[PDB]
Formats: C-alpha cells, structure tokens, sequence
C-alpha cells in the first residue's frame, strides 16, 4: 500500500529534519517549546528548499529523497501544475544559475530556521540574534570563496521572498496530497470496498 | 514512536468505519464501484463531522470523538483552529441539541450527502439523484409521523446542510484534524528527540 | 470601464437592498442586524441572482448589465473550474426543474435569513422569519407542482452547493477576474502615459 | 455624495496613481517596455503600498496612518475581522521599521527592489529587471555600510523584511484588508441610510 509507504516516508523525514536542526549550533539552547515552534513554522519551507536544491541536476521535474523523479506532466495532471512551475523558475533554475552550493543552501535554511516573526517564541530577540549570526558567516563564506561576485550574498537572501510565497500556496493548493495523484487514495478505498462486511 | 504513520493508521480506521457505514446503506453498493469510491471522496469530510458533532451533543464545549478523547475549545484555539471548532459547536452541535436532533434523522442527513450528485466525474448523477430523492422522502415521512407538532423539522434538518458544507471546507482549509488528533503525538516526538543527544 | 463596472456595483448594491426592504419582516428587525445579514448574504444572493437569469444562455452567464460571459473567458482567466460549478451545480439545474422567479426569490429570502450570521442581536428572530418562509415555499410547491412531491427538497437541497460556489468564488477572486487582465492593463497603461 | 462602491474605487484610483508617478521617478523604470512596466506594477503595487504605509504607521502606536491623514486603530480591525493581519503588518513591519529607525532612503530602495521583481510572470526580458534589482541594493548596501559603518548586518536586517512583506501582501488580499478597512464604513453608512429611508 503506498499510503503507508508515504506516512513512513514522511516519518523519515521529519526525523531527520529535527536532527539537522539539533545539528545547528546555539539551536538546542533555545527553550523546548520555542525550538517547536521554529521547527512547525518552518518545516514546510525547509522542505522545498531542500528538494528544489536536490532538484538542480534533473530537468522540468523534482527529485525527491527517495529517488523518485516527479515530472511536470503529472504535476499539471494532478492540478497544480502552477505552482510545480513557481517552484521550478523561481527556486530550482535560479539554484542552478548561480550555482547555489550546500554551504548556502544551510546557511539559507538555518536562516528560515531561526525565524523571529514565529508566534508564540518566549524571546524572538534570541532567535533574531543567531539568525544574525548565520547571516553574517553566510556573507564572510560568499565574500571569500566568490569575491568576483560582490552581490552574491543578497542574491541569496532574495530567494527567501520566493520561499515564503512559494510555501504558503504549496500548504493552499494542497501540493503534497496532490503529488500522490489520488490513484493511492481510489486503490485504498476501493480495497476497502471490496473487504469483508457484516 | 512513530507520529505521522500514527496518525495514518487512525485515519485509516475512521475512513474504514465510514465505509462500513456506506455500504449498509440500501442501495449504496448496487452502484458502480467507481461512483462508490468518488462519493465517499466527495463525502468523508462533511460525514465524519457530522458524526462527532452529533456524538458532541452530550458534552458541553468541546467535542467527542469517536476514539472516547473530548477535546476542549481551550486547546482548538490553542492549536490555532478556535474559529472552526466554534463555528462547530454554534452551527452543528448546539443546533442539533435544541431541536433534539435523533440517530434516525442523523442517519438520513449523512445518507443525502452520501448520496451528492453533484460530485464530479460519476458515471450515473441521475442514479445517485434518484437515491438521494428516495431518502429525504422517508426523511420527511419519519419527521411528519414523530413530531407533527413541528411541520417545519424536515425543512430545519435539510437547512443545517449549507452550515456542514461551509464546515466542512474550512476545516480541510485549516487542517482540522490534524492539529488536533496530530498535535500532541507529534510534539511529544519532536520534544523526545530534542531532549535527548 | 473601470468606472462602468463600480457604478453597476453600486447599482447591484443598491437594488439588492431595495428587494431585501421589500421582503416581509425584514425592516422590522434591529437596523445593525439588517446590515450583518446583507453583508454575511450579498456574495450569494447575487449568485443566486445572475445563475437563475443565465438559463436561457448557454455555456456562459447572463449580467445584469447584459453582458455576456462564455465558459472561454472564464477558463482563460484562470477560474473556469467555479463557472463550471455555477454552471453545472446552479445553472443548469435550475434550467431543468423549471425553477420559477418566486422559488427563486423565496431561496434569496432564506439565505437573506441566514440566523448563522455572527453578531446578530437576535438569531431566534432571524430564525423564525427564515421558518415563515420556506413554509410558504412549501405550500407553493405543493399547489403548484404537486406531481411533484420532493420539489420543495429539491430546492432547498441546492443552497449547499450555492454556499461552497460563494466561497470559491471569494477565495478566487471571481468578479475581479471575469473583468480579465485588459481593464486593468488599459487602466495602468492610461496612468503611465500620462504627463509626469 | 452616495455611491459607496465608485467613492471607495476613486481613493483607490488615486493611490494608484501616485504609486505610477513614484515608479517612473525610479531611475531606468520608464527606459523598460510599456508591458513590462505594467506588469512590475501589478505584480507589486500590493507590497508596495503596504511598504509605505507600515514605515509612515512608525510615529503612532497600535495603528496604521493612511495617506488621507486618517488613524486606524487595532481594535477597528479586529471589529472588521481583519485583526490578524493588522498584528502581523504591526509586529512584523512597523515595529521592526521603527526599532532599527529605517530612514526613508532605505524604504525606498526596498520598495525598489520590492517593484524590480525579475520573478512577475509574462516579462518580456526578466534579466533587465534582475539588473535593475541588483544595481538597486547594490546602492543600498553602500548608502548602509556608509552611513550606519557600526552597524555591518544592517543591510542584510533590510532585506530580510521582505519575506515577511510577502506573505502579509498575500494575507492582505486573501483577507480584503483595503476593503474592510477603507470600504466598511462608507459602505455601513449607505445601507443604514437607505435601510432608514421609507
Ligand atoms: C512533503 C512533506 C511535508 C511535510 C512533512 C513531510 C513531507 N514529506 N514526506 N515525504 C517527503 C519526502 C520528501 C523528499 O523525498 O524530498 C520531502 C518531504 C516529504 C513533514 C512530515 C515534515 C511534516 C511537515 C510537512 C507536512 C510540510
Ligand atoms: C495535513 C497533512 C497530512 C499529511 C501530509 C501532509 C499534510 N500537510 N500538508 N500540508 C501541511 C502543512 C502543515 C503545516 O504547515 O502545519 C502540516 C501538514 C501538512 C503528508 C504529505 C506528510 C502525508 C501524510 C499526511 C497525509 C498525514
Ligand atoms: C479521518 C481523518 C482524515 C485525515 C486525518 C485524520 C483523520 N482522523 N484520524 N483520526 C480521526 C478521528 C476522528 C474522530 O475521532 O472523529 C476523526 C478524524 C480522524 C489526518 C489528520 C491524517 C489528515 C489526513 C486526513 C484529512 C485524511
Ligand atoms: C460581483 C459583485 C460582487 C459584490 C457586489 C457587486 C457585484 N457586482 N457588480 N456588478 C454586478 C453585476 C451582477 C449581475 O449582473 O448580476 C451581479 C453582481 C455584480 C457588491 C457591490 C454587492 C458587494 C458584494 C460583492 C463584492 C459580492
Ligand atoms: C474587494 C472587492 C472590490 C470590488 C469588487 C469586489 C470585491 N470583492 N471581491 N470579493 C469580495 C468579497 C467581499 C466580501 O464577501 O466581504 C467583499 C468584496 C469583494 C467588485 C467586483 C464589486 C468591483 C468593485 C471593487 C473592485 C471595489
Ligand atoms: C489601493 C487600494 C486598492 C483597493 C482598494 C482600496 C485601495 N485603497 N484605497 N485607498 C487607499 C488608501 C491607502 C492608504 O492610505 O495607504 C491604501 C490603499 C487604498 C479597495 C478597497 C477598492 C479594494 C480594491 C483594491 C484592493 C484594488
Ligand atoms: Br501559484
Ligand atoms: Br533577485
Ligand atoms: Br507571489
Ligand atoms: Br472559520
Ligand atoms: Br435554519
Ligand atoms: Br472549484
Ligand atoms: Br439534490
Ligand atoms: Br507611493
Ligand atoms: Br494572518
Ligand atoms: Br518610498
Ligand atoms: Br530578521
């Protein structure tokens, strides 16, 4: 059954989002309920830049971490073909562009991380000052290893808008439910069907 | 420890529940099995909350779920769904507590929105139609012979219908279910993980 | 015809609370309660409004204003999935049951009292008005088409299809977009060839 | 006068039309196709206007100053339904403006940048736009270095407002914001007096 396959995959995934995260220096630091609050706020966000990244080598498609290539065409069969295309000009080409190595690509996401406009946070100040801190190592990495590329550095925090809209129509449109196709959902109700009754 | 396929697997049993259901409804499974499939797709959204906010009646402020949990309003708003579930408690579950709404009557209502002809790419509407016309006139024959005091009950159930529709959308618009059947067992994991090395 | 088009709105507007003043009990209630089911009701009223008209048209809707609305212009501003609703889930059936100006009109009148509406002084008020109502209703149908037992069901059995279609519409911003991209590029166009 | 609807759509017109005639004093706005300049507009004119309004909303507290002059408070937004978003243009932006003291060089390279936007769809050449943008913050990181030299993550903090401008943009029209806001009351007060009349 590929729903269970895909809850486990999702299980997967969000184990090793929280360990990257725990990873990420001064994080774990943070109060418990604030390091939940950071993870719920932004996990979908980290998600897209991670596969939109992962997704620099293929071509009109996403590459998932289970190897699974997911192209265009079944994006627009499955109705969410406009986002699949934001998703693909404005994230995963651009990466491709400018070349967009894994360094950045962390930093980026240790960025979104520590977002201080979260509600709930008990001290967003923490939060904005190792935001502060992430930002600042991410201008000294692009400064010496692409000095020929004075305005790289923005470049790269001027994805995050994109980001940000990108996330909030993939939550809208319902971009993960629909990236199934919903023959997982027809098989699994028609096996149902078809069970033993009264 | 395991969220998310947690999660999966209690949704899997409500669906289950809510297909046993369908099928011991008269007529449901004389259709083609496709339309089965599409009307419960259509369907298990505006179903299953007309479930629990039946089963809510008794309980005051909150909502009871068919695994026994009562939910409060403290912890919908809490979760950030407050305006559903209160939207919930006035338009569904007080509604159906002041005019005493019955098993019968509730069994009915769900059987017509089983019955939506108006879903899409079924093979036979005018079947489904013809079903649902079937069901809401022994609706209205129940009401006439229980509480002919009351000639205007028929019309009041079916007018609780626009209310389970707009419900229901929201909730899936919001993540309803999620944030409250899924909130604490995945806080729980991420704060075990958290706190350990 | 940016300026066409917020006239006629304010014409709708205006037209809308006339019928509303019209209907019986309706002035009777709290002023504030007045304004909080115009408000809460508008989107499908007028919904209700153009849908019943569009039945002698077909593929598309008929405006007040007479302007034709075909199922192409819809699906290439990017909303042809709620015209096919309205088309399929209001228009047409309206078509082929025959639904009359005064079914019509009672609906409008049912959904204008819609007791759920929030901050309402007095719900059990708006609820009674709703239930003298679609008593009425009842008793035409049952005159009026009596071989037709389940019409007065039919009827009321299409106000949850007139709910979803009106937040669809909303969320996708339906009216804006029916005007298409060409009011507004004229609209923008004018502006930057003006002197600076 | 009446007419509510034709009132409400004049002050918009207005608005509009002084954000045109800020948008061709922007340096090589004017010099891009015609369509292209109608495009940024569209794509923009939201973020923008919000922009504006948030760093003027820095002298008054709990509220937003509109260009007419006019206060609105919170709780009138919250009483039009429109509260959250009203707190989140209020945390998010006019605090944030107010707090690190944005001066009004920098609100309008941002909103620069914000109109330069190379991700609008249909743009006929994006990469002029792009050039736009980058020659835009590539001023304003120089104007921060120099006149804020203590302060080395400013620019970074500037841009970094622009996520946030993007979502609470998208909010603001999911939500009606202007419509609610600005439209409510001329609109209340033209039933009232119609539903009055005999
Ligand atoms: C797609 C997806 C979304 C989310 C989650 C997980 C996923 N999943 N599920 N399977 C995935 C597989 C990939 C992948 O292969 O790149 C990315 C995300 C995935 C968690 C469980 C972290 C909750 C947060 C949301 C709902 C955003
Ligand atoms: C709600 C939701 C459920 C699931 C999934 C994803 C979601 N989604 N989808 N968007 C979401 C957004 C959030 C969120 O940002 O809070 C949480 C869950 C979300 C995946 C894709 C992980 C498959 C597993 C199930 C079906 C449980
Ligand atoms: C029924 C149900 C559906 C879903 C979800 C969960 C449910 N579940 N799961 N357990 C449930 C229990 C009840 C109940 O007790 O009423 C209702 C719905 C329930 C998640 C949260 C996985 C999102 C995915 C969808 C929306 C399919
Ligand atoms: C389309 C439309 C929507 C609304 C309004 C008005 C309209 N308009 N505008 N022109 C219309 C024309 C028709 C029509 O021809 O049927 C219906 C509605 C119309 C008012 C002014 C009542 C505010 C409420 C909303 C925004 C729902
Ligand atoms: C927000 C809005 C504005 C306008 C119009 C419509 C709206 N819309 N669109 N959806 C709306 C929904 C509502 C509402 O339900 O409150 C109010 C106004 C709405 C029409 C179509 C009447 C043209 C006039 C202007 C452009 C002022
Ligand atoms: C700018 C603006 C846009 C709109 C509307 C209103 C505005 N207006 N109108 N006057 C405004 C005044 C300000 C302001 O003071 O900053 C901002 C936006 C304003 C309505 C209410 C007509 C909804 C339709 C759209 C969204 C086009
Ligand atoms: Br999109
Ligand atoms: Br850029
Ligand atoms: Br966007
Ligand atoms: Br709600
Ligand atoms: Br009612
Ligand atoms: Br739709
Ligand atoms: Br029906
Ligand atoms: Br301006
Ligand atoms: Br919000
Ligand atoms: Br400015
Ligand atoms: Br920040």
């Amino acid at each position: 059954d590929p729903v269970t396959n895909i809850c486990q995959a999702a299980d997967k995934q969000l184990f090793t989002l929280v360990e990257w995260a725990k990873r990420i220096p001064h994080f774990s630091e943070l109060p418990l309920d604030d390091q939940v609050i950071l993870l719920r706020a932004g996990w979908n966000e980290l998600l897209i830049a991670s596969f939109s990244h992962r997704s620099i080598a293929v071509k009109d498609g996403i590459l998932l971490a289970t190897g699974l290539h997911v192209h265009r065409n079944s994006a627009h069969s499955a109705g969410v073909g406009a986002i699949f295309d934001r998703v693909l000009t404005e994230l995963v080409s651009k990466m491709r562009d400018m070349q967009m190595d894994k360094t950045e690509l962390g930093c980026l996401r240790a960025i979104v991380l520590f977002n201080p406009d979260s509600k709930g946070l008990s001290n967003p100040a923490e939060v904005e000052a190792l935001r502060e801190k992430v930002y600042a190592s991410l201008e000294a990495y692009c400064k010496h290893k692409y000095p020929e590329q004075p305005g790289r550095f923005a470049k790269l925090l001027l994805r995050l808008p994109a980001l940000r809209s990108i996330g909030l129509k993939c939550l809208e449109h319902l971009f993960f439910f629909k990236l199934i196709g919903d023959t997982p959902i027809d098989t699994f109700l028609m096996e149902m069907l078809e069970a033993p009754h009264q």
